């Protein structure tokens, strides 16, 4: 782990940082946010910065070239993970359904495009971002749009094929899930017949997509000034919320990794991604539902604080 | 002229245009965001997103090298207006020195910042930049300050020190002010002691600048929901303040250029910049101040729409 390596993570998690900070100042000590501005602002990032930004992830990599391996072992730690959260929640703390979307949420949801590609590649090979880039292109086609379906399920049950017919038209009208589709219709097209995308189109797709991390994290700080301080989540929550975290997700993933059998930098980037701090969408998506969105949200401050401790550790026990 | 270049400018402002109208759909008809969050994302991109684009532009731009005859240039242009205003109004339309304010906030006030880098940057590739930037410099440093002396003057005339105390204890307030005095020093030791910023610092500032454009102009169409029509003034005082922007200011600015002897490049894009619509921050003074907000909006508005249209114009114009 040579020192100039942690110059590398501390240089991609300082600027998440630097436009939280400017967020929770101007709502707080400034005051210059009202509760429904920071809420409309949340609504632009998650209706219009996440679906371009999941676009242009899905429809910048190759479809059939893709290490099914890699799609197995995600699709099986993804399983892992709710029946596990399904088995505690059934003996542990009704609204049971909210629960299990909060632990995935902060579980099998990690951050690798922005704290993942710098990490891995300062402490691997280049083979390693492109794992990452299949990872996040996995996370932001299957994964965020099954979150989306069911915070649907949730926020539609607040008799049953009616509440699944609900969920649906109120999910294929989310742009979200017309942006994952089109993604990937486009990636093959263009991977298959050559098609470029015209140059007028990127450009303006890339002009609302540009900047809407730094507005995720300005939304992220603004809800952060709402709350009862910084830690609102509580004392024993915000415990758990890193224990399923950099405790639970990680073992799981390992286990996914053996039973696939994976063998190779597939093993030692596929199992690390999984102990990466947690995402901003999650947070974006459970905002704007409102299912326990002061969950996501110490989790996602502490998270990045520990993310160089838990990652050396689990780089160190992997070489071992 | 070749439709290839016709086109290369069509591409260029198409996307500047599909984040307007996207943004004109979600406000009004998609009826996405509340008048309440549009007034928050307004307000976001206006204290956010432009003084840190601001702050990036003026950062890169050299104080040692600039071109003088383009600063006497811009000097004359908002110079003879004001003796072309004062002059009119003598014999057309009490209020002369409210009517000047807005009649210099329409003809000499281009947008250079949002629409003049994107377009003029693809009709004469990389070498317009230094121009553009150079004379954003000048109107962030100088006119906007005399524009608002000029505001607070005409405030508190319906002794003058008072005035100006108010004009300084409002522009300290303002993040342009701070955006382009840190822009103007960080410029002046970069290009003289050859100091590099360090990389958090840049790639803190470029999340948030990064979509200081697109997000400017979603902001722009959110604003044209707003109002109730286009045309919000009568056709009287419609037809004048395109005339004052897209006739009266080139031509006065020909006449600067011509008196200065500039030539070249430096000709063909000092000219073209001033054809270029109405900016917002007058319309931000105005409305603060209340002085014809109703005029200022009609242009900012009506010059978004037609400036493709009087700009190709003025393009093959030039070139004869
Ligand atoms: C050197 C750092 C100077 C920091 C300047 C801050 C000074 C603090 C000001 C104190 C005066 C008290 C009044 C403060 C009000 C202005 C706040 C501000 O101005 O806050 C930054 C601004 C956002 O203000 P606001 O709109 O949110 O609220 C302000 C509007 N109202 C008042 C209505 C809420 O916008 C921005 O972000 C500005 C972005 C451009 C500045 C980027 C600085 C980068 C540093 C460059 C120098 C580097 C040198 C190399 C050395 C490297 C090693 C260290
Ligand atoms: O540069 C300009 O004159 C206009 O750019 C802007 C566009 C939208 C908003 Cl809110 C603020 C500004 Cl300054």
């Amino acid at each position: 782990i040579s020192w100039l390596d942690i110059y590398h993570v501390v240089s991609a998690t300082v600027p998440l940082y630097v436009s939280m900070t400017l967020g929770f100042l101007s709502a707080r000590h400034l005051k210059l946010f009202s509760p429904e501005q920071c809420a409309g602002i949340n609504k632009f990032v998650a209706k219009f910065s996440i679906p371009l930004l999941s676009f242009q992830i899905i429809s910048e990599n190759n479809p059939f070239k893709m290490s099914p391996k890699l799609i197995l072992s995600d699709i099986l730690q993804k399983f892992l993970v709710v029946v596990v959260l399904a088995m505690v929640l059934r003996f542990w703390h009704g609204g049971k359904l909210g629960w299990v979307i909060t632990g995935l949420s902060i579980s099998v949801l990690p951050n690798t495009l922005i704290l993942g590609m710098p990490i891995l590649s300062a402490i691997y090979g280049d083979e390693a971002a492109s794992i990452l880039e299949q990872i996040v292109v996995l996370q932001s086609l299957i994964w965020y749009t099954i979150l989306l379906f069911l915070f649907e399920l949730n926020a539609a049950r607040a008799g049953t094929m009616k509440i699944l017919l609900k969920a649906w038209r109120k999910l294929i009208i989310n742009p979200n899930t017309y942006a994952t589709l089109i993604g990937i219709i486009w990636a093959t097209l263009h991977f298959r017949l050559g098609w470029n995308l015209p140059e007028m189109i990127d450009k303006s797709i890339h002009l609302l997509s540009d900047g809407g991390l730094g507005m995720a994290m300005f939304s992220l700080g603004l809800f952060m000034a709402s709350q009862s301080s910084i830690i609102a989540c509580g004392t024993k929550m915000a415990i758990i919320t890193m224990l399923l975290k950099f405790v639970l997700g990680p073992a799981l993933m390992i286990a996914s990794a053996y039973c696939i059998r994976l063998k190779s930098t597939l093993f030692k980037v596929a199992i690390l991604q999984a102990a990466l701090p947690q995402g901003v969408v999650p947070f974006v998506f459970a905002k704007e539902y409102n299912l326990h969105p002061e969950i996501i949200s110490t989790g996602v401050i502490f998270g990045m604080l520990i993310a160089l401790p838990t990652t050396l550790a689990y780089y160190f026990l992997l070489d071992l």
